[PDB]
């Protein structure tokens, strides 16, 4: 009826019962534990029987969170929504709705450390949409508002969802911005490492590549189930940072640069059992993000050995630390880069602090805070952060964002 | 069924049965995940204090039962003899004692088991002091020191344990009092603020209430507090030839050393439980080597803790106005090079969390290929800096709780009747 969590270097405990309003599972069982697995069928679309309890959950505490729950308006909502439950199998939600249901989603993401902001999301409903073309045009003014001018506002743009299963909205690129990868006959990678898969699917589809190192990947759009279709946003549209070094001169020698615009699009929005396969939304970036894993992932960029080089540091032995040392440099450098071109970006201090602020004042007013550990702790400096001291209970509450199939891995070409 | 944990960075998939075989809660449900809770279940195998036989001779039965198993017996003579052996002595004690190899084999997979542990790939090399013979705390001080001189081996560290006599009734507990058997002592300054370890502050006012003589520094080796038999515990002075020390210094940074900074070389776990077949080790000190970032992130620069960060940012010469500089990051980095030197330099074992980290990884891959798994705790295995620049990190983890285990147990001043 009541769990703990306590802060091993503040002390401080809180008491979570919004543990108990959880109803999916986790993955971990009463005897082993999954807290560290990364991911726990197009038939798969949810039956009249099973949609009926989950739309009323969801409007039901849709009416409870504006303190209208019981209202005469609660119920005849309530009879509405099983109306077309039971005439057309599925239902529409409100625009009100729709809007809490995304920022509800956020707020209930417990991998992301940036939900103290989850209330202050700017919802373009995109549920008119039936072409790939208005998917573009719809994608494009996401872009263009969110990226307001380095001035990042977050954003989702949802597209209509789920019907059969056969006729899907879809973003195939995994993020809205991401730099192509090209593999190299002598195995050597161009670009980002990343994104050799997506880029070979965007080639084969018609797109004609810069090979170069920073590529913007085209956007590749499926409307309703149809073959996906390439668009090339608007590069006036596409911020960019070049990423210099406030105290090494010879660091913006190295030619990098990164987006302003952090923009998933490969996640499933669910709200009251209804599912939206496409609904890229966008914040901004913490300077780890780019600086640790974009960047030093032996996988990705994998800079760490070219800038320890320039550093003179000695790479024979590990326990130089030239790794840390390299890497500690690079996330300097990542968010001077963004501080001085005065676009939007949060170190993973600032950004730990002000979770545990929030997640605090979840437990205050809402019972609790779901919270992934394993991914609210930065890639880097984690115990220095606030949030490694800090215990987190993890469960799902719906809204919820999902992981969902590569849309390639699925699709049924026409 | 049989779950599968994949490795993100090389996509090596392991399949894992030991988990099958697991024993205790972990404290999660498929509805809520605990992971990250230090403490998430208190599901033990036995009861309050003395138990009925029908409680500790399952438990017996099923430890004796892995241990002739493990070695190619199980029904052979000496199994069968030894389950009536262990019935007949808890039929006539209410407990059993454990023979030398039993012994010997539980407090190596308790290590073995030890999800949360990083440095498990030695686990099958650890050196057993069989101390069950003991009986006072001066005894207990000769045995805790010949464990210490044994493991420091003048700098080329050794792993061991030392595995004092099992608990009877809960009233005449063997216990170390001391967390660790080398911490420095902690002082409650009248301005607020804290000297030495600010952890060890309360251990240190129990060391001084117990007639210990402070003498009230940064690095004052705090005394052992043994419990023998339930009796008050009693201060004893490890010989500090005994206590290797480092100091640090910097191998670029000449001022480092002027931070006026040492650690001790000897990690060594002294308030665990060790757990075989229903029994319980209320004190059984074990040791082995640190990982370079315990002492040079936790133990420095943890803000409840040394946080020297400031300092050493200062020297550095660092932008501490706002977070974005990460002078935090840089100094920890500095921080951490100058104790592997320093205990690189003095030939003292240390690791490092890459050495460390890449180990553990061969460690998995070796025990899902023989043991058909690996229990670990992804949050405890990932070093506390640099996280996804360490194997670990990418690495999915199942974490379960098999026996023979190291438990928590409650701090003895909380439960401990003088007299
Ligand atoms: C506004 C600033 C934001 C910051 C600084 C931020 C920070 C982060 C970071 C660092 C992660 C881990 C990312 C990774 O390791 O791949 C993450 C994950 C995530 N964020 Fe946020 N985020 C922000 C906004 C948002 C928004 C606007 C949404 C949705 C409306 C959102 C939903 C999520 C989700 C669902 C995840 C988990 C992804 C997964 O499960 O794989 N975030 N965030
Ligand atoms: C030989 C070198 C060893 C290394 C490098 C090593 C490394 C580590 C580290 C870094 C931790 C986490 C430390 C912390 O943050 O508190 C840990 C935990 C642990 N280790 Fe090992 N260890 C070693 C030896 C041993 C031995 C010999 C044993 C038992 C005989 C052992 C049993 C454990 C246990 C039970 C934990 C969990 C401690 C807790 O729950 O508080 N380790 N180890
Ligand atoms: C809204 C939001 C804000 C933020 N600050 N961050 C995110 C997550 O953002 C990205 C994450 C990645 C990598 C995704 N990662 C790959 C390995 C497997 C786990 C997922 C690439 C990108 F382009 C991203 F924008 C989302
Ligand atoms: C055998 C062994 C080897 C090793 N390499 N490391 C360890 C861990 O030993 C220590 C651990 C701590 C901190 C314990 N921690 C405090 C915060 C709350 C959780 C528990 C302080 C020390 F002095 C230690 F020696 C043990
Ligand atoms: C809240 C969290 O469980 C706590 O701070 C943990 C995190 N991981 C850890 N990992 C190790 N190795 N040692 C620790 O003390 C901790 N502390
Ligand atoms: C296996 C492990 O869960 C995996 O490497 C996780 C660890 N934590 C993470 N944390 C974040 N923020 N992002 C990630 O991609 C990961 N990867
Ligand atoms: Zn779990």
């Amino acid at each position: 009826r009541f769990l703990k969590v306590k802060n091993w270097e503040t002390e401080v405990v809180l008491t979570d019962t919004l543990h108990l309003k959880s109803t999916l599972e986790t993955g971990c069982t009463e005897y082993i534990c999954m807290g560290s697995i990364m991911h726990p069928r197009p038939e798969d679309v949810a039956t009249k029987d099973q949609l009926f309890p989950l739309a009323k959950e969801f409007i039901d505490q849709y009416y409870s969170s504006i303190k209208r729950f019981g209202s005469k308006a609660h119920m005849e909502r309530l009879e509405e929504v099983n109306k077309e439950i039971d005439t057309t199998s599925t239902y529409q939600l409100k625009d009100t709705e729709l809007i809490y249901g995304a920022k509800h989603a956020w707020r209930n993401a417990s991998r992301c450390v940036g939900r103290i902001q989850w209330s202050k999301l700017q919802v373009f409903d995109a549920r008119d949409c039936t072409t790939a073309h208005g998917m573009f045009n719809y994608i494009c003014n996401h872009v263009k508002y969110a990226t307001n001018k380095g001035n990042l506002r977050s954003a989702i743009t949802i597209f209509p969802q789920r019907t059969d299963g056969k006729h899907d909205f879809r973003v195939w690129n995994s993020q809205l911005i991401r730099y192509a990868g090209y593999k190299q006959p002598d195995g050597s990678t161009l670009g980002d490492p990343a994104n050799v898969q997506f880029t070979e699917i965007c080639i084969q589809q018609g797109w004609k590549p810069p090979r170069g190192r920073f590529d913007v990947l085209p956007l590749l759009l499926q409307a309703n189930g149809n073959d996906p279709e390439l668009f090339q946003i608007p590069p006036e549209l596409v911020l960019e940072v070049p990423i210099r070094h406030p105290k090494f001169e010879w660091f913006k020698d190295l030619g990098l640069k990164w987006y302003g615009l952090p923009a998933v699009s490969n996640m499933l929005l669910e709200i009251g059992g209804l599912e939206f396969s496409a609904c890229p939304f966008s914040g901004w970036y913490m300077g780890t993000e780019i600086g640790v894993r974009d960047y030093c992932d032996n996988s990705r960029y994998n800079i760490l050995e070219e800038v320890a080089k320039k550093m003179n540091l000695d790479m024979r032995k590990t326990s130089s630390l030239w790794k840390d040392q390299a890497l500690v440099e690079i996330n300097i450098a990542v968010l001077y880069s963004f501080q001085s071109d005065k676009v939007t970006i949060v170190d993973h201090h600032s950004a730990t602090e002000s979770f545990i602020k929030h997640m605090e004042n979840e437990y205050r007013c809402r019972g609790g805070c779901p919270a992934d550990w394993v991914w609210i702790v930065p890639p880097m400096s984690g115990s220095i952060t606030p949030v490694f001291h800090q215990e987190m209970l993890n469960y799902r509450l719906t809204p919820s964002f999902e992981y969902q199939p590569d849309p390639w891995n699925t699709h049924v070409w026409k």
